Formats: C-alpha cells, structure tokens, sequence
C-alpha cells in the first residue's frame, strides 16, 4: 500500500499533531491564542471576540516570542530579544503594553537582560530579577523599589534559582512567590559562593580567534553545595526612599544542624506561607506554616504546625516532598504522600495535628492533586484497569471519601486512556487533555454535573493524513518476574506478524521513578524505525521505575547502576524468546540516565545486546551534580556509600565492550551531563584496546535540540542501527 | 609464500630498526651506549672500553631516562623525574656523579622541576633553568650563581622558549647559548604579558572530580606577540654577594622600528656573537656580528658587519634565516642563502663586507653545511642523479670551489642514496648513516683520504626477518606539469602487477617546504596497507614543495591552501589514469597541515576522492599560531592579505562534502593545533546536514602518540579505509 512514516517525516514534522493551549483568566473565560490573534472565549456558551488583533504589534520593531496578560487584563508584558541559558532560565527584554490606553507604556521600563519576570496573582503589579537583584513595580509606569542589594554573578542569587536548584528542585529559574492577593511577595536567596565551577570550552561563530571557557559554579555529588535564605516582603509598605525591608524565615532547628535545602513554598492565605526543607541526606524534610504577625511585621513558624516526612526505604517525595494544597481557611491541607504500604496516596492533614488521614488507598498511586473545591478534591490517577501507564481524573467527595467518581475513564475508553486536566479560576470548568493511545483529544466541561460542553480539538486533520501511511502499532502489555508485574511497550512495524523475527531496539531511561511504558501516542524516531525499518522497538520499566509504589521504586536505593539496569537485560531475555524477535539483532539506546544503563548494559559481558547507542550519558556518578545523585546514592565517602560510587562506573566495564559495536554521542557544551563524562568512557575505552564509534556536537547542549544538529544526530544514530541491523 | 607484514606488526614493532648512535667526546673517541652500560670506541682501531658500568646505579632508587657527561669525562648528569611538557620541553630531577671519585654529589643539587640544564662546552660548568630563571654552577658541588630574577610563569622566561619560539624558531626549549670555551653565556629573555591564552579542558585521570583547564600563552595569526631581549654574562666574573651583570644586546633600528623575532644566535669566537633577527613580516631579516669590548665590559655590534638577508618572491630562509658557520679566525662565514635563480647554496662572507661569494650553484640544493675545517667544507645536498629525495656528503676544497668531491654517492647506490653525518670534534672522523632506500646502513670513515673504516651496524638481523615475509616496494618518478617535474613516491603492494586495478590512499602533508617524496626506508602504516590489504599508498610533491628551489617553494607564498591542494587533486588525477589504478577507489588523508589539505581536497568538489580522514587539521589560518602562519600568509587584516585568510578555511567548503566519506580525528589536549579547529569543521559540517565519522581522543596532543591512542586511531582508520575500498 502507500507510504511509511519516514525519518525526513519525523525530521521535518511533516505530520502535525494539533494541541488547544488555553490560558484562563476567570472561572467562565480562558485566552486562546492564534498563529496571529488571541481571542478571549467564554466556556458555557463557547462563543468568543478578539482580545487583541495580531497587527497591533506591527511595528514594534522587535520579534515577540511570548505575551503575558496582567491578571487584570488591563496590560501586556511583552517578551523578547529572547536569550537561552540552562533548561529553563533565559534573559530577554520587556515592554509593557497599556490596554486601557492602546499605548506601549515608554517610562521606567523593565530593563534589557532581565533574568525573571511575573506579574502578581490578582492586580498589576510586577515583580522582576534583574543582575540577581529582585524589583517590584507597584504600577507599569512608575518606578521600580529595589527589594535586594546582594546579587552578584554566580555567586548570590535573589529571586532566581542558580543552576542545580533550577534543573533538580524548583525545575524552574523563578525562585520568587507571590502571596494570594499580592500583597507579600516571598523569595529565596542562593549563596554559591564556595561551590566549585565546572568549566568547559564554547567555540562559538568561526569568527572568534579564541574559544571562550565558560564556568558555572556547580556542585557535584559529595562536593560544597550552595546555601539557601528565605524572606518575605510587604509590597505594600515601601517607600522609595526607605531601602524595603524583608523579614527572613529561618530554621527549622533540624535542618540547620547541617546541609539542607529549600524544596518546596507554597501559600495557604493572605498571611500564612508553607515552607519545605529537605536534610541534604533527602531522607527527611520538614514543613513549616508560618503566619505573618501583624503588630510584629515578623512572620512566625509555630512549632506543633510543623509536620515531618520520612521515609525508611528511600528518599522522600517520587523526586521531591509533595506539595500541599490547602483548604479556603488554611487551617487544613491534603497532599500526596506514600502509604503504609508504600503506594502514594492523598492525606488529609489539620495544620496544628500530627496525625493525618488517608482518603485513598490501594495498589495504585496518585499522580497529583489538580483542583480543591469546598466540596470535592480533584485529582489524576492510575488506578482504572490497574494500568500505571495510565492517566484518568478523578473527584472524591470530602464529605464521603467512599464516593470517589472518574471523570475521564469512560468518556472514550478506546482512544483514551492517558489525561491531563486544566481547570478554570474556581474550578466552574475543565478542559481534558487525551494523549493516547489514540490521537490526542481536548474537551471542555462544567463541573457541577461534568457534562461535556464540546470538542475544541480532534486531531481530525492528522487522521485524514495518516489513513494514507502505513504506521506501526503499539503493544502495552506486561512480564512476570517472581511474584511482580513489570509493564513494556512495542513500537510495532505495520503489519506485523508474529511468525516473523523481526531485529529489536531496546529504547531505555531507566531512572529513578522513570516510566517508559505508557499509554501516550507518539510520533517519534522509533515511529519511523518501525514503519520504514522494520524495527520493533521496546521499552521496559523494571526496579526503580515509578507510579507502581515504593517495593518497586526504592528497589535501587543507594544502588543505582544495579537492579535497573540488570532487569532491561532480563527483559530483552525474554522479549527475545517471545517468538517474533531475532535475538541476533538486539540492540539498545538511551539519552542520559538512559545513555548510563545503555553503556552499563552493553558493558555487562551478558552478550544479549550486538549494538547499542549511548547520548549525552553519566559515566560515575561523582561527575554528575549532588541534589540528584545524592537523593539516590547518598553520599561518596568511606563512611556512607564510596564503594557502590566506585563500583558503578561505566569505565570498569571497558573490557567488556569488546563483545559489542558502541557509538558515543555528546554535545560539547553539556552544562548538565558534562562532556567529561563521556570524555572519561572513551579513554577507558582506548585504554583497553576497544573499537568503537563516535560524536561529538560542537556547542551542543544536553538536547542536542538545534535545528541542524538534531536532525544530524537522528540521521548518524539511524544509519549505524541500520549498519548493525542489516 | 610466507605471511604479510600486518598491522599487529606495525603496533608492535615485530620488526625493528637497529640504528647505531654514537656521541663524540674527541677527535678520536665517541660514547655508544646500549641496553645497559656506557662504552667508549677509539675511532681509529675500533677498540672499546667500558666507560661506566650498568650496574653503577642499581640502588640510584630513581628510574634515570637520559645521562650526559660533561665535555670533561670527568663528570655524569642523571636526568629522572621527567615530565614532558610540549613538543621538546620538560621538567625533571638531575643529580650530578663525580665519575672521578666515583661518588654521588649530594650537596647543592640542581632542583627539581628543573626545566633546562646544559654542561659549558668544554671545562665542567653547568648552567640551568629553574622557576624561569638562570643559574650558573662553575663546579658540580658548589652553590649556584642566581643569573636573573624576573622569571615569572606564563610571563617572563629567561634562558628558556615560550610556546611559540620553542614550536616555530629555536625547536627547543633551550634559549641559552655558552661561548666556545665556556666563559660567556648568552641566552634570551622572552616576554609574553599581552600575549593572549588558549584555554582547554584537561580531564586527567577518572578520579579527577572537576576536569582542570589548561592555558597557554599562544599567539594566534595577527595577535599580539611575545617581545624578546638579548644577554651576554661573563661566566667568570660573578661573585656569590653581587647580582651577576647581564649585558643586553638590543636592535637593530630596522627591527625595533616594529614586531620582530630574535630567529638565530651562533658564536662566531671566544669574543664574539653573530645574531639574527627577523621582522614580524618574515620578508626582512639582519645579522648583527658582535664583539666584546674588553675596558668597557659591554659587547658592540658595528654596523658595516651586519648583513641583510631579504626575499622578493617569499619568505627568508626555508623555516627561517639559516646559521653562518664562521672560519677559525672568525673573519669570515658560510651560509646557506638563495640564489639570483631561486636555489638555495653556499655563500663565503667576510663578516666587513656586503656581497658574499656563492661557492656552490645549479639546480639543486644544499640541504645544509655539516663541518668546515680551515681545509674543506663538508655540507649535505640532493644534487646527485638531479634526485630532490636524494641526500648525499659532499667536501669542496676551499682553495678551489672547482673541487667538489662526492663522499657517500658511491658507496653504494643501490642500498644508499639519502645519507646524514656525524663529524667527530675536529672532524678527523665521521659517521655516515644511510636510511634508505634499502635496510639503514651506519658506517665510520677518516676524513684525511675519506676511507672508509668499518661498517658500525648493517641491519642483518632485520634483514633475516624480513626474508620470511611479502614486502611491499617503493617506487620514485615524477610527472611532469606545464614544463616543470614534480615528485611522487608510490608504496607498492608485494607482487605488484600494473596489469591490476589497485584502491590508491594518497599521504599527504604538503606544508611549504615539505618532501614527501624521498629515498628513505621506512616501516609505518602504509607499509601494512599495501602488503597486507593491497592498496597503493602515494605521496606528491607539489607546488610550495621544498629542495627543488624558490620557483616551486614560493608558488604559494600568500595563498596557503591554493597551488599545493590543487596539485594533490592533480596528482591524483594523473594517478588514476597510470592504468594500475581503481578511479572508483581513491582516498587521501593526512595529519596537522596534511588533515589541511585532506579537508580542502574533499571539500574542493573535484570528486577524485571517495574518502578522507583529517587528523588534528587546520581548518582556518586565524586559529594557528603567529609565527608560521604569517611567515606565509601575512597579517589577518583588511591593508594586508585578510581577504585570502577567509576564503582558504574548510568551513566554507562543508556543502562539498555531500559527495565524500569523511573521517575527523582530534586529541582534545592538542596545545598546538588546538581541539578548536576541528570543533568548527564539525559545526560547520552539521550546519550543512553532512554525515561524516569523527573520533576525539581524550586527553591526547598533537601526537595522539600515547602508546594506547596510537594503537587505537590508526586501528579506527585502518577499518575505515578498508570499510571505503571493500
Ligand atoms: C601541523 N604540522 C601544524 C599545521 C601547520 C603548521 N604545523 C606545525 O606543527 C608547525 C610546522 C613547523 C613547526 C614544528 N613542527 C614540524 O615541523 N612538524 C612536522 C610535521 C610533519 C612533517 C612531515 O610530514 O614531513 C614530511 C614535517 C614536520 N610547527
């Protein structure tokens, strides 16, 4: 029949999966923006009027990249001479535009190289770091109030994270919180001053004579870590005279007896804040409420308010303590933490109690809380059909927690079974996001009954495309080893026939509290690998891997490089006895933690695998940073875990890359996995006398994302899986 | 017949070159070491003694790398503890033993991480370099003599090179210079203040937490330069309380008018020093001949005894202005100079007067003048049989220049037809040493009728060894373009049969003043690739080529990466068509300035070539260092030649590269052509979405030479070219 899905499908994206992003702005409206306009949409009726025509900005001389309506609806902030740095920071300029007056606001403008900027939750007012110093501007126009005098280039950051707690904690470069109304505005300060610097060359344009170094204070596993302050400031009492004044939460006693971190903030009301500390050995974390004391100007963290999460079998939290989500009168919260039996579930806690109360429970885990109203608690889970690789909402009465309804299982049970929810202001209205295993679906619905208003997006177009391709199929299914279900999925060819042996790619992550098996549609490099090649390509969740409870996931608690990277061989071991594979061409590849357990594996001497693909992978694991290696490995001293650091390193297993063909892949300029890790295997490699392929990305980052280089590196990595295969 | 010589073969030199270096102490004695002691030969009978048992310094406790005893017999450095620096500097340990009370010296020692140390000519003085600075010991137990105290690192060096005169000028790491019988020490100050730095990563040994970033002050083209200054001190009038007095030598006012470079210093007498200085445009060079002013205690350089040495068509001198070799009286000095026709030969100065005498002349050159007694002069030259490859020792009888007589051309010239020499002190003997193009022949003669002594090492042994396997053979012709030859050199397999179409890997190197195309034997890579995987393995010398006189050298004078990639193409084309060539396999490859040249033939488009592998190549003038790049290319700006140093880089040929197989090989510690240049290839290959193979190789130089590294890349390009022509 017709065609297939090709790698210049995939590299050019020639088929386009259509997304509905929507922005609400009330309980009853939400933005919908255009390749041009945005119009503003009301959710009952579903009729709508243009916010803002796209010509408005003709002339303004510069390529927007991003807007940002004030809550008010009142002003624009316009972002752009946008400049990329890690994951998710990045500079840009600003200006403001007056949609009151249909003028571009010209006086005291946010100034050019701002690192962080948000406008409050409810007025006008604005909040920005620039050159590590945080402002606030009470009004577009006016001046801005300096709040911090302390910043200073990799060394003290104030409202913004530095680099290992924007990747590892906060996933954000925004480490300032605005209270409810707006009055307060919180923040964290990071000290990096005795964090050792990774420096690695960038070679830029041709044009530049010399490479530059470029250093960035990052602390690796056992190193010095950054410190960590935490303040609150009244944006409504500062003058412009007075230098503000910001009242500093210290503590808890438990934490500062050593090494800690900040790892979660958030508002329960007006004057009461939530404030997490994780221990550095993330086996321990502490909450703190804290009430702002009114004739005091101080705020106060009651001890008896404060609750501890601990964990005996691992670290705390899937990466991180859960966050709370508390009741209108702060004065009680749920939050997901793990059970008795190790499955994580929602606990209802009284703020001034020790003792919470479980309001689900089962072999299954909440995935997270998405909504709270006075009446039900709205949340995400895999618990339908025990799939873990799938997602539904759910609301649970707070009156009767046996009245527990799903809100997305049954709406189209065969083309969905993986959602993500988008609730409106005061929860009056949802939009539900299907990603799979069919094309992915956005519907609108009320929540008083969950009636379902309409479809706001089909993927209809893409469908009338691929009826015209032969694409592959997906198999989710599950193996047993002693006792325990483990899931995998099969990138399948088209039509497939299980009398056939067809060669098998292992694709691989494997980290901790990873999942790879899911019911999520793709279109991807393995969907051209199957459809064109012919290839069947497989993923496995073993020990380690998440949403299945603790037994599993802290299988690899201060062992990684163990129990997960053996149970993908074990896997291959049996996909390759399932009758339709070719145990002659098994191979396998992975990006990061995957590239690790690829090399790991193919390092291992089991002889499964004839090939394999490492990208961007950690080599040891005192090369890559403290927050994430520590949480899992603990510390890299005689005392606590050196000898497993040691024994897990990809270079003592040098000698047995021999038995299998190895292609290394790295970007230069890897701020994240650096180079050195990759740097290290090669040389080992050498060493030992082992032939192998490689590539390098000059300037390339740990995505490997530029247009050019990532079409590159697709086409390298297919024609060696060919070479092996063929 | 029997087996192959292999590539195992190559790696681990199964078949190894005896050679027979000796070290003459006498006019009638020399020193040849072996596997453990010392002997000393009487040149005349062939007797020998042991000069020092090996056994001597069993319990030293130190692994000694090198030994040198002083002109005085009466005295052994032992050199340990070395550590290579960059191409020819070191640090080490040195411990002096007194050969006479046959007792260690432990008192006063020389210190470690010395970077220099050399004996006086002639009594037993030592003079060292240490932390940058001079020191001076007029006996081995006695304290040192401090000579400077402006040595700082990375800053000043004095009596040693920085980077760029060690790598481009001196190739040494020496720049002191004793006088005849060892009362004055000369040396050099060099200054490298503005000189800019490269910076790479060094990632060292896998528990190195945080990789280490090495600089270097390195001029690259059209950057700021090194400054130098020049010193005389009187060895013998130096106190112990008063700071030695340097005497500077400065000018000429025809360098100092700009950038210069100190580029040759020889003593002419015991009071006096000729010095050559070049301008920064290597167009203009000057000799200053200076004398010691005994009642005034400094050294003055009359003008009317200096001497210009200048070029219209080029650059002066092959790599720079070559050395005079003065007459015992020091009136008067030969010097290797080029010709009103463009050759380069033997000119007599009376160091008073302008115009010199050529002694020698025709279309050949004198590669270099080996001795001179107030009888004859003993120089090196390729005129025999008009063989640029050839190298032969010829005498001219200073009486009558019509007297030149051949001394090594009949030896035998079947087995020998490229000789070097080794004079004893007065030249009462010398070694001749043949290197091909049959097995190294090493031979003594006397020189009163040049007969020959005895044989000294003929390679019997190797000889035996290579009886019993299928060795290739070397062929050496030229090709003649538009009315000028140019030499080729073709590396057979065994059984060659010109009626076969054989895959054909052109060698190439190309640089200005290179050969590739010689006589001399040599056991390498090639020599597998075409006994035992039957490819021809050619090298040609075209335009820019040396020994064949300034018409050819100069043609690319200006314009690197024109003439001599065009000839290779050429070459190649002229190849293809000899009849025992596969046009469908040809491929070329080259290192440094030959990675060059490969990446501009692959990128030229002429589709001659299947494949290519680059190691450590230039990819762009700008990013090589000063002092080579501009002695061909002039400065990087709009007023000189900055338009032909962007239009010759291999950047801007990557969309060329659509049509070739191409390898790129780079050591990430490379000080030399830096990591850099192929990192901008890559990017530049990847902007145009060209596949191709690369290697890095960690922690590895210019030489990629560890004994791991080595064996791993020509490996890796062993399976590549086979992978190209199977
Ligand atoms: C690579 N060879 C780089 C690229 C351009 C210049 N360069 C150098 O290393 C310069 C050349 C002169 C100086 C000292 N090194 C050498 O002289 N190296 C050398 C290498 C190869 C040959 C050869 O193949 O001769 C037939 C000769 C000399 N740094």
């Amino acid at each position: 029949s017709r065609k297939t899905y090709t790698l210049t499908d995939y590299l050019k994206n020639t088929y386009r999966l259509k997304l509905y992003s929507l922005r609400w702005i009330s309980d009853h409206e939400y933005l919908y923006k255009q390749e041009n306009n945005i119009l503003v949409f009301n959710a009952e009726y579903g009729n709508s009027s243009v916010f803002l025509e796209n010509s408005t900005f003709d002339e303004f001389g510069h390529s927007i990249n991003d807007y940002s309506i004030s809550p008010d609806g009142q002003f624009i902030l316009l972002e752009y001479n946008y400049v990329k740095q890690w994951r998710h920071s990045y500079t840009a300029s600003y200006d403001i535009y007056d949609l009151n007056k249909r003028q571009l606001i010209t006086e005291e403008r946010i100034p050019n190289n701002t690192q962080w900027v948000t406008w409050s939750p409810v007025g006008h007012k604005l909040a920005y770091v620039w050159n590590n110093d945080i402002y606030v501007k009470i009004e577009p126009n006016l001046p801005s109030y300096r709040i911090t005098w302390t910043g200073k280039e990799d060394i003290i950051y104030n409202g913004i994270t530095d680099w290992v707690y924007e990747e590892e904690v906060f996933s954000a470069y925004s480490a300032l919180w605005w209270s409810p109304n707006g009055t307060f505005l919180a923040y964290a300060q990071f000290n990096d001053t005795e964090v050792p610097l990774i420096e690695y060359s960038f070679y830029s344009d041709e044009s530049l004579q010399y490479p530059k170094t470029v250093r960035v204070p990052y602390p690796k596993a056992g190193a010095v870590n950054p410190t960590v302050k935490f303040f609150v400031v009244n944006t409504d009492s500062l003058s412009s005279v007075t230098n503000a004044t910001s009242i500093q939460i210290t503590a808890p006693a438990s934490m500062l007896i050593g090494d800690h971190y900040l790892c979660d903030v958030t508002w329960a009301t007006q004057e009461r804040i939530s404030l997490q500390w994780l221990r550095r050995i993330q086996n321990y974390s502490v909450m703190d409420i804290c009430d702002y004391d009114e004739s005091s100007g101080r705020w106060n963290c009651l001890v008896a308010r404060q609750h501890i999460e601990m964990s005996t079998t691992g670290w705390v939290g899937r990466f991180r303590p859960s966050e709370p989500h508390f009741t209108l009168d702060g004065n009680s919260f749920y939050k997901i933490i793990s059970n008795e039996e190790g499955y994580r579930h929602i606990c209802y806690f009284q703020i001034d109690k020790k003792d919470c109360t479980f309001i689900t429970k089962g072999t299954w885990e909440v995935i997270g809380i998405e909504a709270l109203t006075s009446d039900y608690l709205y949340y995400i889970s895999n618990e339908y059909k025990g799939m873990p690789g799938g997602r539904n909402l759910y609301k649970i009465q707070l009156s009767d927690y046996t009245k527990v309804t799903c809100l997305s299982c049954e709406l189209n049970p065969e083309r969905c079974q993986y959602y993500s929810v988008s609730f409106s202001k005061e929860a009056k209205y949802y939009q539900l996001r299907c990603s799979g295993p069919g094309l992915p679906l956005y519907t609108l619905h009320s929540s008083v009954n969950d009636k379902g208003l309409r479809v706001l997006e089909d993927n209809s177009a893409l469908d009338k495309m691929l009826q015209n391709v032969q694409m592959p199929s997906k198999k989710l299914d599950f193996i047993i080893l002693n006792e325990t279900k483990f899931w995998y999925q099969m990138i399948l060819p088209p039509h497939f026939d299980k009398s056939k042996k067809y060669p098998l790619l292992l694709d691989v992550y494997a980290g901790p509290c990873s999942q790879k098996a899911d019911t999520v549609f793709r279109l991807n490099w393995a969907t051209y690998l199957a459809s064109t090649e012919n290839i069947i390509v497989a993923s496995f969740d073993g020990r380690g891997s998440g949403y299945q409870g603790d037994k599993i996931m802290h299988a690899i608690n201060r062992r990684l490089g163990t129990f997960e990277v053996e149970d993908q061989i074990e896997a291959a071991r049996q996909f390759s006895k399932m009758g339709f594979v070719d145990n002659k061409r098994i191979a396998i590849w992975g990006w990061s933690y995957g590239g690790y357990v690829t090399s790991m594996v193919l390092g291992s001497g089991s002889g499964v695998f004839k090939c394999g693909i490492a990208v961007a992978p950690v080599s040891r694991w005192e090369y890559y940073d403290s927050v994430y290696t520590e949480r899992y490995m603990g510390l890299p001293t005689p005392e606590d875990n050196l000898d497993h650091y040691r024994n897990s390193t990809v270079m003592s297993r040098a000698e047995n890359f021999k038995q299998v063909e190895y292609l290394l892949i790295h970007g230069t300029a890897d701020d994240n996995v650096h180079f050195q890790q990759s740097a290290q295997i090669s040389k080992a490699l050498v060493d030992v006398g082992v032939d192998f392929q490689a590539m390098w990305y000059t300037d390339e980052d740990h995505g490997i994302a530029s247009s050019t280089a990532h079409q590159h590196i697709y086409t390298h990595m297919s024609h060696f899986i060919k070479q092996c295969f063929s």
